[PDB]
């Protein structure tokens, strides 16, 4: 029979941003190449209920579940390590913890107590932890739950959550839990020495709450010394064998094979007496050729809020590439500032050396109007465009303009407008997947090669059904549907007046994987090298 | 002009249940007779909204307002101390604030951030504090506002307003900042010795969150010696004119004149530099008097839930001594179950011997039959009874079943009655002050003197008037109403049907003070003095 | 009248090597060219009583002093930027407090009692800082002491002093002490980002140990940008005036212009109260000429430990750049191993492209021939030679074998020599300042231009006196001798035989300063750029 469920929990020390979510993530890939099956949770310390109030320019992206959930960005390194669909209870926030039980406690569910955060918002963080083990629905219950605490050990806002995995260990004993502790090694240039002393420091705070790691994670800009790992496995009580060196590696699908040429995969399956099997590399090795041997180059512009990497397109960028390792071309991101596509010289000045241009939606921006403008300029070069729920909206717009409804505009941006062609159907936001009908041989058929398929929606703004006739006079298609053709889902030009230039509604970026490239992508990146190719 | 604001912030170490709220009501009622104008407040690191919830006979009583809102009783021993009616803005807990914070948050209104414990939280707190020094609707500003911090410094709950009470000091600086501390100085009994380590510790973990304590309360059961305050003074870098020895006193009304003697009050004023005064005395040595110096001893049975003192009729039994001391008489509390009143034998047992019988209110009971056993001999016997809220509901239901309707009961303990005589008009609960109106020369009218009053509420259910005519054939009279005359608000007997038998809806304990004791409280504690001298 | 002298404490978070003592170096150069008297202390937490049993190649070299103190090497900085001779006191240790303590218990000082890390340590060590603003023996008092704290916040070792530090801020008060806090701010290069996290944390750290800082040195590899600081300074409670950008610097001469570019001299003077001045700058500026604009560069080789820069031989290093200033050279260090040098063949590669040859002294050494080797390579070449303490000791020994003495040695390094023209006069270390006399026109007094010098001792062998005469066979001249002609201090060639070769059994780098070349030092470096001229 299968064992007791594992649970190995992933900390951070002296900083964020180290990677410990891609660590989390490696390690899940490689656990599962070793048959062991994997179910992944994040803890975020912020307040916020979820971050669908953040701003994403700030703060990145929200990520998108099937059921509709709002999560994390890290979620969606699971989704990529793993392909697998996440639910919502992936993601817990002290906002969530707090308002669960103070609705327990406003229903008088805890008989006239004194509620506290011990016990009883630990014990709510402990029971969200165990539930992961649980079988699902088609009763599979996993061998480990790698559970991810955001913040640094130190942090305020960490405290419940780090209390709680030290009941956990308390629980199942050493026997069922690991804990990895990430931790920086800093280099000073003046001197031209590493330090350990801040790792040592981390250790000791992370000491101090009743938390011993079982390995530490070494983040560095250069390979560490086995002199300097001996003395911090020395100074920190830790077994030599777990204290592994990770240096920046290019790319963020190298991690796992540094993890597993230091053997930390090996380490914890020994650790926690797991049933053994090596590691079958042959998919992400035809993976890494499609990374690290690109054939060719293409130009993809990015119009987004400025001319720089943004997590605010984090799995856009990532879509990106994996639709080009599909054809074993390298995408370079050139990313655009919508506003210097505002005027048309402009446009012709930001949006012409690139191939293809990729519109991107989300929340978090106000004014559209540079992006149709590159809309505009990319149809008029004959550039391939992909636009992403707003880039949709941005198309109709632009389309509705070159009717001659000169103000026509979306109703969020002119509520005044005469000609509200993006309207209302405040509205309902739609949420999660939606399916949708596509009409046969359309492009976007052609594409996903079916005239049926789900996607990913965060949206409340619509296509005015009174419009249709109109703008259908620039022979635009409202080529795929709500399965009752009441929403317009999917919109092309026929391939006679533009190669490509495709708007969905959706959010397709989430459903894409590194091993799975999206249709869409694979058309978009292949329409991008066609017009290379043809120009 | 008056001066800026001064903060005196109350906060405790060791241990709860050392007094602290007593030791703040009387560093108010000091500052009070030297002519500054006080306001207090207290800070509830529990998670609980309101105690509402929480149960009366673990945790003590609830306090309410007027405006109606449900407080944490420490509220109470500032009213009785500055006579003052406090808002329900004097007591804060940590589930208004969190509450407040992610209501906040779901609305956007802070503009895309990552909400934290610090700042928001702490924010939050702050405003909350410096709100109490703001005019008054009459356009008073106070001197003082004195806060008092719940738990233990060490308390993981306790960190927030810890936190925000240094943010305090940091913005106003140390010329409008006071802090106090209380400690527990323990005797060993074996080696015959006082011992300051644990006090040292304290002060030690208050100086590792960056607080500084200005002055140091010592508890314990004898005087501390000169030598051990010296030693206390040095180890804690504490001016020896700060460190206060407190022993026991024989009454909470004595702890003023202990603290005056010490001259804390001085000490304070001095470090504060307020407008200094004199202490004039001469009403707190009346009411010293009258609490040591009474000139007879009366019996009143309280028919609770256990034959012991508890806080969840503290106010009670505040009320009563209060409506003795009027008379110069000690009232001593004879605590009588309810469950021993239930035989009629029993009931001769254990309300034999007392000279009237208090029948209190209040949530956190189940079942009633007792408490009617109590009234049926009461009046048997004669005996004067004094019925709050509940002990009204009580009266009636003695009362219904003695005209004959022997199933009649309260649909909160048999819903299936066929004569609810007490019944909801889950029904609405009413809460804080309501105007009653009383019929001229009833009993109570005499009592108040007057035939307009307003009381305090804090119930659900109310008397039915579909049986008043029926219930009047006991002879009972429904002296006092709502100005309408559709809510009975008290009840009464004729004076020749038994000399004093009154209930009321209200709670009147929550208006009485030592100082100025309440009208009924005067009346039944006299009605119980004329029935010993009769006996 | 003068003031009351300010105590500046100098205290470092994150890492050790972050410079903080070049920074309190810096600070001393700046106040005192606005004209205040500065004196500095440094508190070393380590339990060697003195570094001189230390290994110099881990732990970098031992300073010596005039009074004969063996110190750490922060004392040379002190000196060099001061251009003061600083006594023993400058250096503080635990094992030094901890052996006084210990001491004073066994002979019964403290009377009885318990014997504590507090009072008794920290009084020892706040004595030993109050101590240094006593009047020196002409009566002047210094304006200021900067006292530089060893180790990093959140050391066990450094507790005692800060908490000797707080209490110092307690009795002196905040207008005569101010923190000064240095600490990392570390770029990670994968996401481009400044992380605030562990300067955060470090604050904390502080914090929680009864100390706030004044002012915080933001140690980094570039512009801390200003929106950083600004968060740093809300995060930390500092003022944002005292918050300072100092990124790494060319050398360590520009310090001083970093941190006056930044105010941070006028911050202290203000926070302070100093009387303020303006700095003048015209000798560092010409300092920071000769440094930045040499006219003309020359190697000199090293013949050290290994071939890389080491603490070993900083002060070296030091002075040899400092007599490059004075011809406007750039001194390029060429360091070369000695056992490179132990084959002729080996010696002709390694030191042949150099110019001059300089043969350090020191413990930590083990078997000198290669040394030798290369005294007999330079020689046979005619290169110039400077040989400090064990570099006379070589020269002697290649002398004697050159004399056909083939297996004379120092005892030291052949106990079984049969002519040990190196010998204990385990002898007397030989320690400070000791005069010696030169013959006159000797290259020595053309060097020093006098008869009479003092430098500073730390050896325990001297030349044997029976061998004098036949050494001497080879022309050496013992030049330079203690004022009986006991004891040979320096050994010269007669121009006619070598341009110059040299050596003293001194070690005059420790007299050396950027602002005042050494005599020797400047011959030296002329003798190389006079060999370079010629070759
Ligand atoms: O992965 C996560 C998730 C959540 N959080 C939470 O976000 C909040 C901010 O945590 P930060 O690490 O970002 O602090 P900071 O921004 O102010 O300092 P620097 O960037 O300069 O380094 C904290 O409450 C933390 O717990 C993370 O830090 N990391
Ligand atoms: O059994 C022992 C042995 C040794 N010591 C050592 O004696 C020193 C004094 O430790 P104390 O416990 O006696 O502190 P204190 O006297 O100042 O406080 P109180 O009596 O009022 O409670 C401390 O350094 C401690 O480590 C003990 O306390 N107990
Ligand atoms: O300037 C000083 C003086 C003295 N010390 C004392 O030397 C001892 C070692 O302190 P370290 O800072 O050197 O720790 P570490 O070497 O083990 O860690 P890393 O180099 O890798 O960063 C500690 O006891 C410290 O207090 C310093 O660290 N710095
Ligand atoms: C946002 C931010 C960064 C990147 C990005 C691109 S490439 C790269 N290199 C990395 N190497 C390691 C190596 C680790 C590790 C994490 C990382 S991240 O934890 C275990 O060892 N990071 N992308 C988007
Ligand atoms: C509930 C619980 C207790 C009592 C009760 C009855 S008598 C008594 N004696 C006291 N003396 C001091 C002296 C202090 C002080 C607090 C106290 S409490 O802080 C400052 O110094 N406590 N009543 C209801
Ligand atoms: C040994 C080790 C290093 C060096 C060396 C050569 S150059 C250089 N640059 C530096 N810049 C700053 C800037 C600072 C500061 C310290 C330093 S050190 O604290 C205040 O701001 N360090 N030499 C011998
Ligand atoms: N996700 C998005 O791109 C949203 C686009 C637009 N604001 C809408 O709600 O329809
Ligand atoms: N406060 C009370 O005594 C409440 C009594 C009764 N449960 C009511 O709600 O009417
Ligand atoms: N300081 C030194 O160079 C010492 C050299 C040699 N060991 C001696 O004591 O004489
Ligand atoms: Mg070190
Ligand atoms: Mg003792
Ligand atoms: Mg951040």
């Amino acid at each position: 029979p299968q064992t007791a469920t594992k649970h190995l929990f992933v900390s951070g020390g002296v900083a964020s941003s180290l990677g410990k979510g891609l660590t989390a993530s490696s390690l899940g890939q490689l656990l599962t190449a070793r048959g062991l099956h994997v179910t992944m949770q994040k803890l975020d310390p912020y307040l916020n209920v979820d971050p669908g109030t953040m701003n994403p320019f700030q703060h990145g992206e929200v990520f998108v579940t099937e059921d509709g959930a709002e999560t994390d960005l890290d979620v969606g390194h699971y989704e990529r390590f793993l392909d697998r669909n996440l639910p919502g209870s992936a993601n817990v926030t002290t906002g969530q913890v707090y308002s669960t039980v103070i609705a327990k406690e406003r229903r008088g569910e805890y008989l006239g107590d004194t509620v506290q955060v011990i016990p009883h918002i630990t014990d709510e963080i402990k029971r969200r932890i165990l539930a992961m083990a649980q079988p699902d629905a088609d009763g599979n219950r996993p061998d480990v739950v790698i559970t991810e605490i955001g913040g640094t050990v130190g942090d305020i806002e960490s405290q419940p959550f780090l209390e709680a995995a030290r009941q956990v260990r308390h629980y199942l004993g050493r026997e069922d839990v690991f804990f990895l502790h990430v931790s920086l090694v800093p280099y000073l240039a003046p001197s031209g020495e590493l330090k350990t002393k801040p790792t040592q420091h981390s250790v000791a705070a992370l000491r101090s709450i009743g938390i011993t790691p079982d390995a530490l994670i070494l983040r560095c800009d250069r390979d560490v010394p086995e002199a300097l790992k001996n003395k911090i496995a020395l100074m920190c009580d830790v077994d030599i064998d777990g204290v592994i060196s990770t240096p920046d590696a290019p790319s963020i699908y190298d991690i796992p094979k540094v993890l597993h040429r230091e053997e930390l995969d090996a380490f914890v399956v020994r650790r926690l007496n797991l049933p053994f099997r090596d590691v079958d590399w042959t998919e992400w090795d035809d993976l890494l050729r499609r990374v690290h041997e690109p054939h060719e180059t293409v130009r993809i512009a990015l119009v987004g809020k400025y001319v720089e990497l943004s997590d605010a397109y984090l799995s856009v960028a990532e879509a990106l590439r994996a639709g080009g390792f599909k054809h074993r071309a390298k995408v370079e991101i050139c990313w655009v500032a919508s506003d210097g596509c505002e005027t048309t010289s402009g446009a012709a000045a930001a949006l012409g050396d690139v191939h293809g241009v990729l519109i991107p939606g989300g929340f978090g921006i106000r004014g559209i109007e540079g992006k149709i403008g590159a809309i505009a300029y990319a149809r008029a070069r004959g550039l391939p465009v992909l636009g992403l729920c707003l880039g949709l909206q941005c198309i109709v717009i632009e389309a509705a303009r070159s009717v001659g409804l000169t103000n026509a505009n979306s109703a969020e941006f002119d509520p005044d407008t005469p000609d509200p062609v993006i309207a209302t159907m405040g509205g309902t936001m739609r949420l999660g997947s939606y399916p949708a009908v596509l009409e046969p041989d359309s492009v976007v058929a052609q594409a996903y090669q079916t005239t049926q398929v789900s996607e990913r929606h965060r949206h409340r703004y619509e296509v005015n059904n009174a419009y249709r006739d109109k703008i259908a006079e620039s022979g635009l298609r409202f080529s795929g549907t709500s399965p009752d053709g009441h929403l317009v889902e999917f919109v092309e030009y026929p391939p006679d007046r533009h190669p490509f230039v495709v708007g969905t509604q959706a959010h397709p970026e989430l459903k894409s994987r590194p091993t799975r490239p999206h249709p869409l992508f694979v058309a978009f990146v292949g329409a991008a090298i066609d017009y290379k190719a043809g120009e």
